[PDB]
């Protein structure tokens, strides 16, 4: 057991450098220059870190990782700050979900200050590339994958730790639901509440199902309650006036089947600290949402993740009836204002212990 | 769809000397060549390549490495008593295959010409088809999105490929498994009954903590009455006299939670033409089991697959305790004769069409 270190860092630079896109994007279609990497056995350990030119993965044709998905990720932004200051949201904390989730896979542990040192030399080297708007970013996507070569299913003896960049804009323009409780996201005992590739390859089905019937994106059921869990790739989050006739702002609790989202966790700090109405991380089914409808008890309901932030849900198709939710005709307020806050802290409008600078 | 009769055939410069067919370590001795063929939303099928074993060169992004869009199957060639090559229910692996790249969002192609490809491919590497009647050629095909982007989405460009690697056993030597409901393999609605990637990265968890506890396999539990589901990657089955009094093979039903094994359909076949006794594709929990054992009802308990026909099963650690299954007190009787009786099939000892000879 060990881990790599970012004094120990070798750099070799692109000699032919790409042209920067257009701030003005397609989520993870364009990649920057460069790209980090970072071996692994369990007969030596951990590797010395490499940044250099972005380029092909050359992997043996039995790797786990195509085989097992013995595989995990990671998604985070820089942003380019009012004042021209890049900035990092809460890296820390995708340093730690990432370090759960690699014991989850039984892929080695390694030093989160290590890792994001590393990934601060990468954005460093390729700060061109973290877009010159306000309402674009540079996507931050940390990938550990397998690379045993045997068939064998076990945990891996080989493994490579890699961070690509990608500058975007968009992942408010509200979405519509699909809700079919015939498939399921995560299980209870599952791998759900992990960032694990096994989680998402088995959901495309379920997507272009959705945009089969004219749906952005999926509404995750479960159980004989059919609860309400996630939003395609993103936490739920319902604001409402819960059946004691308060104000409410409520998002499924992390039992073992929701994703414990840093966005998530940011907003339910905002709302606690805001103190203006409760908040509660509690179970939500589809006849609360609809018995709650029937009484105009809703205000709105958004997605939330480091792809969109705050994403307005106005429609859910469920039992073959669409059902309206009034998000936009409120405002939406609350997804507005937590959009500001977020977006301010981001860009460096407002100072906080959320964000980091190099 | 790809055309077998479009093969480019590439052939190794050098050749790689055949291993001993007695000391086989599963999947991790490869033959001299793979099959190759690309896939594009925009061009279709590019013509398939049997060329030397080399690396996969994939773009960093490729959607098998971040959100697990891969599938695999697994189908042996076995030499015959009359040196004569045979493939197993090869088409069912196709059958398996087709159905699981739809589910998976993946590209359809021809099951023929998958097939004729794959026989080409055995043909090129006949010789690393082990002489010997306990050794065989593994068969590994894969299918994964190489998409770019990282989007969670339908991929637009992939590879399916096939890699052959001589194995022996998969570890009667019994095996001992640790049943612990914390952990559950797959669940309904989800997509256990697939051989999908995603399915298996989420077990090496539980694996690796059944070997630090002495055990081989996970015992695969599913439900708040526990149903015994899979041993490890195997099919389940169950010899014993039932509640009824009745001498009984039993299986768990295809309810989505089970992968249809080949193995198991074909053991169900044999036990059914031989009508000896009563047959049945059922619900079994540890309670049965526990209660069935106390009154001296069990005689054998094993694991079925293309890894290992069938795999006798000797004790379970369930809720601290050891529960010892008598199946090698037993014989095991049942197990032996259907191991007699499929590798009889296999080994060409026997003509039956479940075999396709070269
Ligand atoms: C990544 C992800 C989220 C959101 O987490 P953020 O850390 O806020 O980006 C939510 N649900 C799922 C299933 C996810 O993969
Ligand atoms: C492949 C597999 C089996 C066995 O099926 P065969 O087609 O008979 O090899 C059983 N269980 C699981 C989970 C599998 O992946
Ligand atoms: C799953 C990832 C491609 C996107 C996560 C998000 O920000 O919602
Ligand atoms: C999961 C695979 C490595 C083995 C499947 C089997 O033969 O049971
Ligand atoms: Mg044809």
């Amino acid at each position: 057991v060990g881990t790599f270190k970012a004094k120990d860092l070798i750099v070799t630079p692109a000699t032919i450098l790409k042209e920067k896109p257009d701030p003005n994007l397609v989520f993870g279609t364009v990649f920057t220059d460069h790209m980090l990497t970072v071996e692994w056995s369990s007969e030596f350990g951990w590797e010395k870190p490499h940044i250099k030119p972005l380029q092909n993965l050359s992997l043996h044709p039995g790797s786990s990782a195509l085989h097992y998905a013995v595989e995990l990720f990671e998604g985070l932004k820089a942003f380019r700050g009012v004042d021209n200051k890049i900035r990092l949201f809460q890296p820390n904390l995708n340093m730690d979900r990432m370090y759960r989730s690699a014991v989850r896979a039984t892929l080695p542990v390694f030093d989160k200050e290590e890792l994001l040192e590393c990934i601060q030399q990468l954005v460093k080297l390729d700060q061109e590339w973290v877009p010159y708007s306000t309402s674009a970013s540079l996507y931050i996507r940390p990938t550990f994958i397998g690379t045993e070569p045997s068939l064998g299913v076990k945990k891996p003896t080989k493994a490579l730790l890699f961070v690509l960049l990608s500058p975007v804009g968009p992942y408010f323009n509200p979405v519509s639901l699909w809700a079919n409780p015939k498939y399921v996201r995560a299980w209870k005992g599952g791998t759900g509440d992990c960032k694990m590739g096994g989680n998402y390859g088995s959901s495309l089905f379920a997507q272009c199902e959705a945009v089969d019937n004219g749906c952005q994106q999926v509404l995750w059921l479960y159980g004989e309650d059919h609860q309400i869990t996630e939003v395609g790739t993103m936490n739920l989050f319902l604001y409402w006036i819960n059946e004691d006739g308060e104000e409410e702002l409520a998002t499924p609790p992390l039992d073992g089947i929701i994703l414990p989202g840093v966005t998530r966790r940011c907003i339910l700090d905002l709302a606690h600290q805001w103190g203006e109405f409760k908040v509660s991380e509690r179970y939500l089914t589809m006849d609360d949402l609809t018995t709650a409808l029937e009484g105009n008890r809703v205000r709105e309901m958004f997605g939330s993740g480091t792809a969109c932030v705050v994403c307005p849900v106005s429609d859910i198709l469920y039992k073959g009836e669409t059902i309206h939710i009034p998000t936009m005709e409120n405002g939406p307020k609350l997804a507005s204002r937590i959009l500001s806050k977020l977006t301010d802290i981001q860009y460096g409008r407002e100072e906080r212990d959320w964000t980091i600078v190099l």
